[PDB]
C-alpha cells in the first residue's frame, strides 16, 4: 500500500490514484514574488474557543488529534470561503532533518514541519460528502520552524509515547488548538488538495505567511513515532511529505501587501 518509501511514495502514488497527476494537486511552491495581493479578500475568522478535542490517533502515515465536529464547536470562516467549516482533526507533516518536512514552500524553502487544520463545509453534511466536492474542505496550513520551544505543542508531544506504533490511540480531551496559532493571520490561499492519497481535488488551502516556533526536542520526538504496527520492525515516522506538485493554471492570492 502507499507510504513514503522508495517502493511506495509519491513518485509511485499516480498508478492507484491517477489524480495525482490531476490539475489543482497540493502541495505547491507559493513564489511570493508572483502570489497577488487581492483586496477582496476577508480577514479569516479562526473560532476555536468551544473546541472539544477527543483523541489523539496513530494512523501509520501521521498522528490526528480529532475533534468532535458534530455541531458548530470550532469553526473556520471568512477569507476565501463561502460558509461555515467545522474543525475535524489536526495533524503534521516533517522531516528526518531540520532543513525539511514541509510540504508547502515557500520561494522553494522547506520548513521543518508543517501543521493542517482540516476543516468541511457544514452544506454537505458530513466529511464524507464533502470531499467529494471542490469546496469540500479547507485546510489552514502553519509553517514550523526550529527555535524556541511552542509552550501550545507540549500537551501533544508528551503523548506521542502512548501512541507510537500505527493504530494506536489514547484518550486526548481539553486540548485547546489556539495555542498552536502565529500572530499574524495573514495568508496565501490557492485551489488544492488532500495532499496524501486519495488526493481528492476538495481542499481551499489557506497557508499561513507567519511560522511558529517549536523547539528541536519538541520535533525529535515526532520523529521517534513509527510507521510501522507493533511487533513489527520499526521504521521511524520520518519525512511524510509530498513535494511541491506543478501549479498549472492556478493563482495563488495573497491577503496582505
Ligand atoms: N476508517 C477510516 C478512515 C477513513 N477516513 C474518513 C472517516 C469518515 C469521517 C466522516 C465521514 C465519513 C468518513 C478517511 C479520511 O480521513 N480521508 C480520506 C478521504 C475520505 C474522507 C471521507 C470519507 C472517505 C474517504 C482524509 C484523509 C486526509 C488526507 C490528507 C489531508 S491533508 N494532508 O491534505 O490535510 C487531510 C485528510
Ligand atoms: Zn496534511
Amino acid at each position: 500500500h502507499w507510504g513514503y518509501g522508495k517502493h511506495n511514495g509519491p513518485e509511485h502514488w499516480h498508478k492507484d490514484f491517477p489524480i495525482a497527476k490531476g490539475e489543482r494537486q497540493s502541495p505547491v511552491d507559493i513564489d511570493t514574488h508572483t502570489a497577488k495581493y487581492d483586496p477582496s479578500l476577508k480577514p479569516l475568522s479562526v473560532s476555536y474557543d468551544q473546541a472539544t478535542s477527543l483523541r489523539i490517533l496513530n494512523n501509520g502515515h501521521a498522528f490526528n488529534v480529532e475533534f468532535d465536529d458534530s455541531q458548530d464547536k470550532a469553526v473556520l470562516k471568512g477569507g476565501p470561503l463561502d460558509g461555515t467549516y467545522r474543525l475535524i482533526q489536526f495533524h503534521f507533516h516533517w522531516g528526518s532533518l531540520d532543513g525539511q518536512g514541509s510540504e508547502h514552500t515557500v520561494d522553494k524553502k522547506k520548513y521543518a514541519a508543517e501543521l493542517h487544520l482540516v476543516h468541511w463545509n457544514t452544506k454537505y453534511g458530513d466529511f464524507g460528502k464533502a470531499v467529494q466536492q471542490p469546496d469540500g474542505l479547507a485546510v489552514l496550513g502553519i509553517f514550523l520552524k526550529v527555535g524556541s520551544a511552542k509552550p501550545g505543542l507540549q500537551k501533544v508531544v508528551d503523548v506521542l509515547d502512548s501512541i507510537k506504533t500505527k493504530g494506536k490511540s489514547a484518550d486526548f480531551t481539553n486540548f485547546d488548538p489556539r495555542g498552536l496559532l502565529p500572530e499574524s493571520l495573514d495568508y496565501w490561499t490557492y485551489p488544492g488538495s488532500l495532499t496524501t492519497p486519495p488526493l481528492l481535488e476538495c481542499v481551499t488551502w489557506i497557508v499561513l505567511k507567519e511560522p511558529i516556533s517549536v523547539s528541536s526536542e519538541q520535533v525529535l520526538k515526532f520523529r521517534k513515532l513509527n510507521f510501522n504496527g507493533e511487533g513489527e520492525p520499526e521504521e521511524l515516522m520520518v519525512d511524510n511529505w509530498r513535494p511541491a506538485q506543478p501549479l498549472k493554471n492556478r493563482q495563488i492570492k495573497a491577503s496582505f501587501k
